[PDB]
């Protein structure tokens, strides 16, 4: 088979409300091969059919999906919006080109700022989001927002943001593409 160049773990997350937020993350299965990949991709509920309140979360091995991992906690995110009328024409194809960004390692040298990615679907309206390790480091957060906006296809118009977990945390933008 043929491998990647880094391990990766794939979370759910389901709304409780009687549970707090960290018990509601599960972890669902770790790849490191392009094989595993399609498999587990083939095999799985597509986002655009998950249930309002849930997540998906594709993170490298080793980093939990949450603010309070050591690799987080000084980070932020690159975040996609989209109407709650986008989910069956937009968010699949959004998600399935996030995850091969990360995968296919396209952040190349800041390839280690990387932590992973995040699919909310809510009632609301769909987030996608990039999570990076240090939100201080300007050239890393500046270059993988370029390339990921450019990836999505998304008109050059239309600028996105990049929001420090602290400041989510604590309820905007450090950086704009
Ligand atoms: C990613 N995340 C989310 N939460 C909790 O989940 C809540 C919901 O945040 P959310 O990320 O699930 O998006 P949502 O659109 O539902 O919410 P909104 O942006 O607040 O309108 C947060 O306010 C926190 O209480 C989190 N709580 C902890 N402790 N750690 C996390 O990493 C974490």
């Amino acid at each position: 088979k043929h491998p990647l160049q880094n391990r990766w773990a794939l979370w759910f997350f389901k709304n409780d409300k009687s549970k707090t937020w960290q018990a509601n993350l599960r972890l669902i299965s770790k790849f490191d091969t392009v094989e595993d990949f399609w498999a587990l991709y083939n095999h799985i509920q597509l986002s655009s059919n998950l249930m309002p309140g849930c997540d998906y979360s594709l993170f490298k091995d080793g980093i939990e999906p949450m603010w309070e991992d050591e690799k987080n906690k000084r980070g932020g995110r690159w975040l996609i919006t989209l109407n709650k009328q986008q989910r069956r024409s937009d968010l699949d194809r959004f998600w399935l080109e996030t995850l091969l960004c990360l995968i296919g390692e396209s952040f190349d040298d800041y390839s280690d700022d990387v932590c992973g990615a995040v699919v909310n679907v809510r009632a609301k309206g769909d987030k996608i989001a990039i999570w990076t390790t240090e939100c201080e480091n300007r050239d890393a957060v500046t270059h993988i927002g370029r390339v990921y906006k450019e990836r999505l296809g998304l008109p050059p118009k239309i600028v996105i943001g990049y929001q420090s977990h602290a400041d989510t945390a604590t309820k905007k933008n450090r950086f704009v593409v």
